[PDB]
């Protein structure tokens, strides 16, 4: 690191973020809860990232908001942050990224969130969340309780840049207690990857159409080598869906190598609705039952 800033109070962290520089290593004391609405605004580079991390993993540092009904645990608006080994809780959103790029989130535990756990928004691209667990979301609004939310609905494209592109979700556990989709990939996004992840469907509510592990409304999504457990939750109607919200979106979704445990024969593995298009290969369904619906090239 170029500079080490060791913090054990919220005031220390707030100051370290305000004064953040490329190459900073902001190291948060184990066992401490840092309460605030913390803002990661500066930008690093690939060679000089800005790091916020827990000092160790026995008792990770916690970033808490003030109330599940407001704010965020962390709001990232700059590029080239490494956010590592932290817990995030106690806010309306866990981590919100606005126009933030090349952010690496690793080893996070994000839980007890009013709305959505992680949201890539306003053009935030080329980011990764890996080796993390998101659970207990949608405590305030179930229908806004996604685990991971990529991009913006069409009604917000005039407000936020829709092109939250090439974001990667790798080796993540989502659920239980995630009230909406585990992953909602919005129209306007391109190239989202969801890989090597595990979906515990207990707690998906069905609110606001949220009745699958993943809904794919963006393009060029790659959904590979994941495991989904419906766990008898009747609110889950399909493992994965693809929808067209705007013509030419919900296109070219690829589903390979996934294994889904859907309890009964009725849920589909991939339900590509209407004009949506997908390709599928190597997916395993338990028990025997419905596989693909729609324009699915199998
Ligand atoms: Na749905
Ligand atoms: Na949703």
């Amino acid at each position: 690191a170029t500079r080490t800033i060791s913090c054990a109070t919220a005031s220390c962290l707030q100051s370290a973020l305000k004064n953040a520089k490329p190459g900073d290593d902001i190291v948060l004391a184990e066992g401490v809860t840092f309460k605030g609405s913390f803002k990661a605004e500066a930008s690093g580079t690939a060679s000089q990232p800005i790091t916020i991390r827990s000092a160790g993993s026995v008792n990770p540092a916690v970033l808490s908001g003030y109330s599940t009904g407001g704010g965020y645990s962390l709001y990232v608006t700059g590029d080239y942050w490494n956010i590592t080994g932290l817990k995030m809780t106690g806010a309306l959103k866990g981590i919100m990224l606005d126009h933030a790029n090349h952010v690496q989130m690793d080893g996070l535990e994000i839980y007890d969130i009013g709305d959505e756990g992680v949201h890539f928004r306003d053009g935030s691209s080329d980011n990764i969340i890996r080796n993390s667990h998101i659970y207990n979301t949608g405590l305030i609004e179930a229908g806004f309780g996604e685990g991971i939310y990529v991009g913006s609905d069409k009604g917000k494209w005039a407000t936020y840049n829709k092109s939250a592109d090439r974001n990667v979700i790798s080796g993540v556990r989502i659920g239980p207690g995630v009230a909406a989709e585990h992953i909602d990939i919005k129209e306007g996004t391109v190239g989202t990857i969801v890989e090597n992840s595990v979906f515990n469907g207990t707690g998906i509510t069905g609110a606001n159409y949220a009745d699958s592990f993943i809904d794919v409304k963006g393009n060029d999504a790659v959904i590979r080598n994941n495991i989904g457990y419906r766990n008898g939750n009747s609110n889950i109607v399909d493992a994965f869906q693809v929808h067209v919200q705007v013509a030419g979106w919900g296109q070219n979704a690829t589903f390979t190598g996934n294994t889904v445990y859907l309890d009964q024969a009725a849920p589909y593995v991939v339900n590509a609705v209407g004009d949506a298009t997908a390709s599928a290969a190597g997916n395993q369904r338990y028990p025997a039952g419905n596989l693909y619906q729609g324009h699915v090239n199998a």
